[PDB]
């Protein structure tokens, strides 16, 4: 209900510069450098390649969504560039995605850690839920690194904000990942806050595990059916029952049942204060570079 | 012009509870715990004596500010008791105001820490000027210190927030910081973001001193005379001429010359990623205790 007054920056072509390819969608590590500004911003631009207007379509909502967000724990959108294609530009996150991230370093990831991404993670989330915004596509790999001690929420390509009075969102059709889904997605293709917070707990599992895929070698198609019954993913290794239960309890049939990101972060937060009690590991020229987050123009 | 929908909590006198005096106007360390919450928040409490309605009126008018504002660098106002005397509930911030911290530590404070303070403080008002806030009383001592890395912008008492089209504002009576006001405050007493910079100058100037006292020994009376002739607070012995040069722009007659707090943001966190090179130091139960900060109602 309330006027959206959010900015769209249009970038001019050549403030910008590519210095390597980060994956191929494609998308590219580079330097921003506002014409007399003074400063140089390190960031993420996603271009897309033959021109479709059904894929201009899609990235620009995405434009729209990242734009209208600015939270710590949310991807930043410095802004747009309209060429042929339309490209993206982000701050860069220089670790990646977090899945990949806990994968290739198990072996340095302690407690605290772990536990603070829980905690980012979950403000990230409930913010989105003040802004009446459901992600619909949680999981670790949309989770980036900036520093190992700060991570944010990203691919806002599913994302939908809900209207003034509209409660729940029902898609239509669409691919959507169905293991991190709530069953009540899966069914009835319904989204809400509450959906999020099931795909949050998944989250939490991929994290806990080290990486280790959900359900891994179970036919999605089956999916439904295995939550039916009752059954869910597996206690990882390293948690305590208090972590455990948390998780469980973001995958209740009822999603009014299941916490709130609010109560997620206050739960993690205190487990935080003393992480070797809830979750048990064995060993636990760039002058003017300026990071995006302290570029506020 | 929009509308501030801020929430007001009003706090219920059997829900917190103080442990201890932190200052006598009266401040105490206690506990907040909202019932049947499950956490228990460490709070400030500020209660003040006999009941004057020209003392209610202003604290109401503190609380009225502070509530309506909300970022990582400025105080969170909890809520209020309605009591004989309306006592203001803030977040505990354990190590005090960071005048008296940097005296107290000086001999362990680093370069690193004094750019991050100076770049957080940059964020908190700048932030104050995006919700047209004016402060009107920037100084070392009206900022808090939650962790040595992580200060907070406080003390609302004179605080004004501006009119949809009021582009200043003109005080009338009332004392206020003289050692630590524009010139054109002193002068006409208008007050602007602008104003506030050079307040952040002097907070600037304060820290790099570890805590010296500007103008020591100089009646305030005499203030306005010495600014005039265009003399100017000291460069700090620690201080790069980089530095100084950033205060003494603030201290500029032209208010339009001084810089803006997004752009002190940018300079002070460019020195931040090199500290030694900007600044030169010789030898540089709670089980259920949840911060303000994560406890989102
Ligand atoms: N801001 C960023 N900084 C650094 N890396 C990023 C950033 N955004 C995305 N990436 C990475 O770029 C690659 C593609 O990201 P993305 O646009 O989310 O597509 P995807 O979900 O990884 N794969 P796909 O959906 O098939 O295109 C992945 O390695 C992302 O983690
Ligand atoms: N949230 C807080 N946490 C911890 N200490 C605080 C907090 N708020 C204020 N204080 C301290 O309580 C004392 C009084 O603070 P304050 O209400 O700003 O009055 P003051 O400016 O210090 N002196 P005065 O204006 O004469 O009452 C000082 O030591 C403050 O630093």
């Amino acid at each position: 209900e309330a006027p959206n007054q959010a900015l769209l920056r249009i970038l001019k072509e050549t403030e910008f510069k590519k210095i390597k390819v980060l994956s191929s969608g494609t998308v590219y590590k580079g330097l921003w450098i506002p014409e007399g500004e003074k400063v140089k911003i390190p960031v993420a631009i996603k271009e897309l390649e033959a021109t479709s207007p059904k894929a201009n379509k899609e990235i620009l909502d995405e434009a729209y969504v990242m734009a209208s967000v600015d939270n710590p724990h949310v991807c930043r959108l410095l802004g747009i560039c309209l060429t042929s294609t339309v490209q993206l530009i982000m701050q860069l996150m220089p670790f990646g995605c977090l899945l990949d991230y806990v994968r290739e370093h198990k072996d340095n990831i302690g407690s605290q850690y772990l536990l603070n991404w829980c905690v980012q993670i979950a403000k990230g989330m409930n913010y989105l839920e003040d802004r009446r915004l459901v992600h619909r596509d949680l999981a670790a790999r949309n989770v980036l690194v900036k520093t190992p001690q700060h991570v944010k929420i990203t691919d806002f390509g599913l994302a939908k904000l809900l209207g003034a009075e509209e409660k729940e969102y029902h898609a239509e059709g669409g691919k959507v990942p169905i293991k991190w889904m709530a069953l009540e997605s899966i069914l009835h293709r319904i989204y809400t806050h509450q959906s999020d917070v099931w795909s949050y707990g998944v989250t939490v599992w991929e994290l806990m595990t080290f990486g280790s895929k959900p359900y891994d070698g179970i036919p999605a198609s089956e999916i439904s059916s295995i939550l039916e019954k009752g059954e869910r993913l597996p206690q990882p290794p390293i948690c305590t029952i208090d972590v455990y239960m948390i998780m469980v309890k973001c995958w209740m049939i009822d999603a009014d049942s299941r916490p709130k990101f609010r109560e997620l972060i206050i739960e993690f937060s205190k487990m935080a204060r003393d992480p070797q009690r809830y979750l048990v590991i064995q060993g636990d020229d760039m002058d003017d570079v300026v990071d995006a987050d302290e570029y506020l123009i």
